[PDB]
């Protein structure tokens, strides 16, 4: 009975948050229970930033699901910072292992990173942005 405030997204959900002068960043929404902090305020949600490991409660308007993929992510950041560029792979990582998704690979970071953000990018294809859901 967590999250059940008529907001959107719930435990699991793969978002993008914000949070003031940063980025849109990529999360995972998480139950209170696992940040040792609170229960959320109503109308949150718990977050926990990839690349980062930290949580944060953020507002439940100030996230979009990560399949919105093309409108948040941010080629400036992206090229800038390399904290984003690893934080982009652990959130399309666990995005690629729930779509079911496989990619040719034998390899640096960047190097796994190019064919999952060509994925993400052009729509998280075959499955689309449902196989990115929880189970």
């Amino acid at each position: 009975s967590e999250y059940q405030d008529g907001k959107e997204f719930g435990i699991g959900d793969l978002v993008w948050g914000k949070i003031k002068g940063f980025s849109w960043w990529p999360a995972m929404v998480v139950s209170w229970k696992a940040t040792s902090k609170r229960q959320a305020m109503s109308g949150m949600r718990w977050v926990q930033w990839f690349g980062d490991g930290k949580f944060s409660e953020v507002s439940a308007d100030k996230l979009v699901a990560l399949g919105l993929f093309s409108q948040h992510f941010n080629l400036a950041t992206f090229n800038k910072l390399v904290s984003y560029r690893k934080a982009m792979y652990h959130a399309l990582e666990k995005a690629r292992v729930r779509a079911g998704k496989t990619f040719p690979s034998s390899d640096s970071l960047e190097d796994q990173l190019k064919p999952m953000l060509e994925w993400a990018h052009g729509g998280f294809k075959p499955t689309g942005i449902e196989g990115l859901k929880p189970n």
